[PDB]
């Protein structure tokens, strides 16, 4: 049955308390709602005093099987103070002096032999006590009587901590006592409190729990709680340095684990950053030492402009592969975008740092060290010109380290060579514009190859294999985002669609973004979205992409890249390349890397009379890719390392096609 609130007002306290004793809390209508009916109930100081006295007698008697309705009693009194906080009508409940009337009721539960945690009743009894203290008030004597529970919980930690019920019980108990105390001395001097200096046994009880040391995956949080609340309750111990010393030991115990960071946060936030010795601890040096631990190895490429700081367990082979993959993705990008001059002088992206943790587990600490999101596969922060990720097994993620490195590398390129101004800030963000584009063209460009342009990724086509009816975004629906997870895959679908079926629009888009021509880009999104035929054209493309899944591949860096190629005179490679790609006025720079040397060769290609920018682009591609493939037929193994692109399209006074052409490959001739 359900009991109403207007009813209870018309009862004796004797019948009311025995009624509350039998019922569960949820049966009462609008118990936390403020009404004209709930006012009269809590308005009677005698009514609530009865409920407390009933709780005190109920606390003196309760057993392992019999609740004695303590759960219900607590929640009712809790509802009172809740309403007494938000409403001027029940202001006497808000007063701390009246809340002290609950203390003998709490003590009754504590002095009862059934105060230990064991049965489902005893577990939720401690739960309801802690939840009450938060809303009511406690004193030193109430606090110190919790010690038999925390000692018991610590003594059988390995069994209890993994249990939700037993765990939550102890947590809520401490969480609640801290809650009351922290509000009780809100801006008052913490030494003026009646508990200050007497809480030693409870404060020392948190030490033992927090400094348990021999912890496992299932019990870390419990010791974590211990340390966090040791700091927060350590503000009520006369010996200040005793507490800080204990926190410092917690750092040293689990050095570079979760609790270590918590303990350090506790010293800087609660104790001003002054250690037990009396001098300021170096928070920055700790974070720096923490990073060096997880990222011990360093790999440097392109004259120290491409640095990978990686975990001790990520293969050198992978490092090398990731370097070469960046070159594959880069060249495709500059081809499509038609620019390779970085947009701004002396930015942080002048040197790209890539930090790769050993595992998702080890990746989580990145948030503590570098203060960036970790609820992701990877993350590029443009103002730092740094992007973070982790090595992964196939079972941890469907995307490999190279694949995600490639998606992220695209963002580096986008921010550097395409979108003028900082990433996320600028005209192209004042309104929602490039959300589909940034993620879309990223997944797309991650499909870069050496000689085949950009190719679909099997796993992305994998995603597209799902119910056709709705779900499949409209062209207009992709162009305009707040939506669901599939946005990256249909955003890609738009990018590939344009790349394969309508390159002019795709080039015009990129040029607009490059020239920061907001009115142009918007006109393009307009024409695409207002066109029903263009959507039908797009809807068909998705089907072709789905159809390609069977014989699709995952474009990755070839093993040929890793082969020891052998010496070839540097002059020979340049001449042979210059001749092959028909380049005039050529320069070349060389650059030292960790495992090898490399050359970037620039030049001007000038062909025959133009067929129009977009036919020209299409031909140039076929031309240049062919030059890369034919060069690879030469007996020098190092020709398979070549990547090439073309930028800055124009035509001469005689309509002859003109591009700037760039070549990049391995160099085995020294100096
Ligand atoms: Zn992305």
């Amino acid at each position: 049955t359900m009991y109403d609130f207007e009813y209870l007002n018309g009862l004796s306290y004797t019948e009311l308390t025995n009624l509350i004793k039998n019922i569960k809390w949820n049966q009462i209508n609008g118990l936390f709602n403020y009404s004209t009916g709930s006012q009269k109930f809590f308005g009677d100081k005698n009514r609530v005093q009865a409920i407390i006295n009933a709780l005190q007698e109920s606390g003196r008697t309760y057993t392992a099987n019999d609740m004695k309705g303590i759960e219900t009693f607590t929640e009712v009194l809790r509802a009172g103070f809740y309403l007494g906080y938000y409403n001027d009508g029940l202001s006497y409940l808000n007063d701390r002096n009246f809340q002290d009337k609950c203390i003998p009721a709490m003590i009754a539960i504590q002095k009862n032999p059934n105060f230990k945690l064991g049965t489902a009743v005893q577990d939720e009894v401690i739960t309801s006590l802690g939840k009450l203290i938060g809303n009511a008030s406690a004193n030193a004597e109430v606090v110190n009587n919790c010690v038999p529970v925390l000692k018991q919980f610590r003594e059988n930690l390995n069994q209890y901590a993994p249990d939700y019920v037993k765990g939550t019980a102890v947590n809520e108990l401490i969480k609640g006592i801290e809650f009351d105390f922290s509000g009780a001395a809100y801006e008052k001097d913490v030494k003026t409190m009646p508990w200050y200096g007497k809480i030693d046994p409870f404060i020392n009880e948190l030490k033992a729990l927090g400094l348990y040391g021999n912890i496992t995956s299932a019990t870390e949080w419990a010791s974590d709680v211990g340390i966090y609340y040791l700091s927060k309750f350590g503000l009520y111990s006369t010996n200040r340095n005793d507490i800080v010393q204990s926190l410092e030991k917690a750092v040293d115990m689990y050095k570079y684990g979760k609790i270590a960071f918590v303990a350090m946060e506790r010293i800087t936030w609660d104790y001003d950053g002054i250690g037990s010795n009396g001098k300021k601890v170096d928070h920055d040096k700790f974070l720096d030492d923490a990073e060096k631990h997880y990222l011990p190895k360093t790999y440097t490429f392109d004259n120290g402009t491409f640095i990978i700081r990686a975990g001790d367990k990520v293969s050198e082979e992978k490092i090398k592969r990731l370097y070469w993959a960046s070159r594959e993705v880069k060249s495709q990008f500059h081809r499509v975008v038609g620019n390779d001059k970085a947009l701004e002088v002396g930015n942080a992206d002048d040197v790209l740092t890539m930090k790769i943790f050993n595992s998702p587990e080890e990746y989580k600490f990145n948030t503590n060290i570098n203060g960036v999101s970790t609820d992701n596969g990877g993350l590029y922060i443009e103002p730092r010109g740094t992007f973070y990720t982790y090595e992964r097994t196939p079972q941890q993620s469907i995307f490999s380290l190279e694949e995600l490195f490639r998606h992220e590398y695209t963002h580096y390129l986008q921010a550097r060579y395409l979108v003028d101004g900082l990433w996320g800030q600028g005209p192209f963000y004042e309104k929602n514009r490039l959300t589909w584009f940034d993620e879309g063209t990223a997944e797309f460009f991650a499909g870069s190859t050496r000689t085949s342009g950009v190719l679909p990724r099997k796993l992305i086509l994998g995603y597209l294999a799902k119910d056709k009816v709705d779900h499949r975004y409209s062209l207009k629906k992709t162009l305009n985002s707040d939506s669901d997870w599939m946005f990256y895959n249909y955003g890609f679908a738009v990018a590939h669609y344009l790349y394969e079926k309508d390159m002019p629009t795709f080039i015009k888009m990129n040029k607009a973004i490059l020239n920061t021509d907001v009115k142009s880009y918007d006109e393009i999104i307009k024409k695409l979205s207002d066109d029903a035929n263009k959507n039908t054209e797009y809807q068909n493309h998705i089907q072709e992409l789905v159809d390609k899944y069977q014989g699709a591949g995952i474009p990755l860096v070839s093993d040929d890249y890793l082969k020891d190629h052998g010496y070839k005179k540097a002059s020979e490679v340049y001449s042979e390349i210059s001749k092959a790609a028909s380049l005039t006025n050529t320069s070349v720079t060389a650059e030292k890397s960790q495992y090898f040397n490399t050359f970037t060769l620039r030049g001007t290609y000038t062909g025959e009379t133009s067929k129009g920018e977009f036919k020209d682009w299409d031909e140039m591609s076929k031309k240049l890719d062919g030059t890369l493939e034919s060069l690879a037929k030469n007996s020098w193994s190092g020709y398979k390392t070549l990547t090439a692109y073309f930028t800055n399209y124009r035509v001469t006074s005689d309509n002859k096609v003109q591009y700037d052409v760039v070549f990049h490959g391995v160099l085995t001739d020294n100096g």
